[PDB]
């Protein structure tokens, strides 16, 4: 029926604003500066 990719590596973090997993809590820090822009959607959660 269906199948895919299960995650051998662990991604402890990961970056809903774009859906990016990262294996280290200080990669995500500076990665997190990424999505500040006010985009033209609403936000969830302030
Ligand atoms: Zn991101």
């Amino acid at each position: 029926g269906s199948s895919g990719s299960s995650g051998t590596g662990e991604k402890p973090y990961k970056c809903e604003k774009c859906g990016k997993g990262y294996n280290s809590k200080f990669n995500l820090d500076m990665h997190q500066k990424v999505h500040t822009g006010e985009r033209p959607s609403g936000p969830s959660s302030g």
